[PDB]
């Protein structure tokens, strides 16, 4: 049992600012934006501090959302005729996951994508040598806990597959509620149910600590108290669940992840994004609480609910509030029968399967996603 | 707002083994123990690791509780002589602590402790340069939290000075329940109250952040609810005390301390020692509380308290139900009141101050010290 934390993380309205302090005189920056947040001034914002440090610097802008190694790959030129010693990385996930892959082929250009992707827990995986290149992560959502965590979610044929290494936690965080403010209502609410899913999944983990279990307990009442607050509007929930995320990060870098995440990687092909992991947490809960209750009814009592039974009405009552879909509502009986045995033995593959608190058979992944299909 | 942590935190009952894991074959490794964790064979457990791992080491053992700088002074040259790549601090915040010290003081052998510490936050302390030696701490009480934190806690003259920088924070902290489980009964009360101390000025401090908060609420919670199972010799208690120990550690590298650790730096000359934060939290939260109620508040309704007053009422009982000694108890009026003004000139100058929720006078400190003496 672990638990560390790599990323020193500077938080706060207008934090976005300690760029200029992180940042030396000549220091050689390459900023990755999202479109959101070139479009918003956020980027502008970076490019001043940047221009106040008297950095030397480059911005790349237009970053994709759910990320390729295509992506990757088609970005490493630039990256390397730049020759940065620092990356900026402003915007979601999707923005922090591209740099840490950039980061990984810019710093050991020995490694291929096919020798550092874990495709198979079955199937040994190469070890990061030491990456040089200063990360300072600064997301724009709440949130993929990215800024902290070891794990980069990159695509190779429509299928999820992570880069794990301690290498990759970025070496800074900035945590500045200015940009979450920003975020659409069904962004909020993806993104918001997300640091409820990693924090139910670290807690209940065979990786889980008492460490990890106070940042994910702490996450999970935010999320519970304040999420609907915050997809309302409310700036006081924005900053709270924007801290959550990150606790949330805290907790899956130490406690890891478990059956919903390799069940929503392996997912991917399924539009639209970011719903597919609020939809399976109830099913993989009750699943779980069949044999391995007790971690369930600990998080619940540290919660203040009576027991696992309450937990789980309590995550099924807020997807219900914030209208979360059924999975037969955005994917075809056709499309879903058609892709599920192959998604279900790719999702038996992945490494979280490792950290769930019950080993599922092929066969058992298969009917969870049947069930929370069918949704009888 | 800031939060960090250098310390890679590995924990479980026989955990101490990971330190087989941590050494390479010819690693040159310098071991500082208390007696205790040599006379209950603790020491010779991580010998017997290093045996495994190939290691080239060396064991110094007796180091004393409460160190000042000529303790440290009278060990470097062992220390250079043996020439080390690595230290394990295996004992209490003393043994960190001196293991700290010591770090310093072979790492940036061109600095002196007159140029480092913090003797007045009215004055330029030196930063610390880079210091390679890497630092394994195995704390063996429920605790000062020293294996996480970024402090070293050394006497001059009897009145204790910091030495504050994050190149202090150790590499690794290992928690293994094994070793707390042989505190005897006022070592665990001592250290289990600590703890709380520990959390609750953490949690008011002006540099608290929600990080930090979490770790130290829960902190709190665990002192409150099993510290007297652990004095009574629980092991689940022992163990969940153990790693509170570490979470307020976690809570304080972060957001300071304040003016109980002030006062309690500065009453250092009181024998015995550990009781001074124990003694001085209530009377110190009581004044915090007439400024600065706010803090105190969050952190009772966090901790399932109605309010402020409660948690007062809540830490109080505790120290009743532990038997905690008044003052009066363990210092003559004679000593007190002789060193009174001086005392709280000098805890007045502590940086820990800067980070109280309240700023204090002198006069505001003497006042506290008076109500301590006088309750
Ligand atoms: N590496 C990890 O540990 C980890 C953990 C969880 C998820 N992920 C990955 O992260 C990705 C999802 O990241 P995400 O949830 O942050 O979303 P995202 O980065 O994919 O962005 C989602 C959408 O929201 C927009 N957006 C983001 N922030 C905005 C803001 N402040 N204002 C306006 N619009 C904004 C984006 O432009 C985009 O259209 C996925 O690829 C997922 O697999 C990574
Ligand atoms: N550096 C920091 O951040 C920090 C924080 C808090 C306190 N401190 C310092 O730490 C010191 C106090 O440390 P402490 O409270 O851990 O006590 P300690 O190290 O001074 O030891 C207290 C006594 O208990 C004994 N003991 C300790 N562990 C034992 C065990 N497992 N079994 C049996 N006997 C045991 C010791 O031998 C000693 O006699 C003080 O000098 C204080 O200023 C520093
Ligand atoms: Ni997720
Ligand atoms: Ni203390």
């Amino acid at each position: 049992m672990t638990f560390f934390l790599k990323t020193t993380i500077l938080m706060g309205r207008g934090s976005l600012e300690n760029i200029k302090k992180l940042v030396s005189e000549g220091e050689r920056v390459l900023v990755f934006s999202s479109k959101s947040m070139d479009r918003l001034g956020f980027l502008k914002e970076v490019i001043d501090y940047l221009d106040e440090a008297g950095a030397t610097y480059e911005s790349i802008t237009g970053l994709p959302s759910e990320p390729s190694i295509e992506n990757v790959e088609e970005l490493l030129p630039k990256v390397k005729d730049f020759s940065p010693e620092t990356f900026i990385a402003l915007g979601g996930g999707s923005v922090i996951d591209i740099s840490k892959a950039l980061k990984v082929f810019y710093d050991a250009p020995e490694l291929d994508f096919d020798s550092v992707a874990i495709f198979s827990r079955f199937k040994k995986a190469q070890p990061l040598p030491k990456l040089k290149t200063k990360l300072i992560a600064v997301p724009s959502t709440s949130g993929a806990g990215s800024e902290v965590s070891a794990a980069t979610v990159i695509k190779k044929g429509d299928i999820k597959y992570t880069i794990v290494s301690p290498e990759l936690c970025p070496n800074y965080a900035i945590l500045d509620p200015r940009l979450p403010e920003n975020m659409p209502r069904e962004v909020a609410r993806n993104s918001g149910l997300d640091v409820l899913v990693h924090a139910i999944e670290a807690y209940v983990s065979k990786a889980s600590t008492p460490f990890s279990d106070a940042m994910a307990v702490k996450a999970a009442r935010t999320i519970l108290e304040k999420l609907e607050d915050s997809v309302n509007g409310d700036p006081t929930a924005r900053e709270e669940v924007h801290y959550a995320a990150t606790m949330a990060g805290i907790a899956f870098l130490n406690g890891r992840l478990g059956l919903v995440h390799a069940m929503s990687h392996k997912a991917a092909w399924i539009g639209p994004h970011g719903l597919i992991n609020a939809i399976l947490l109830p099913y993989v809960m009750e699943f779980n609480m069949e044999k391995a209750r007790e971690k369930y009814d600990a998080m619940a009592k540290e919660l203040g609910l009576s027991n696992a039974e309450e937990l789980l009405q309590k995550v099924k009552e807020l997807n219900e509030r914030l209208n979360v879909p059924k999975l037969s509502e955005i994917v075809s009986e056709e499309d879903f029968t058609s892709r599920l045995d192959e998604m279900s033995r790719k999702a038996y593959e992945d490494p979280l399967v490792n950290f769930n608190p019950v080993e599922p058979s092929v066969d058992d992944i298969k009917n969870i996603y049947l069930r929370a299909f069918h949704d009888w």
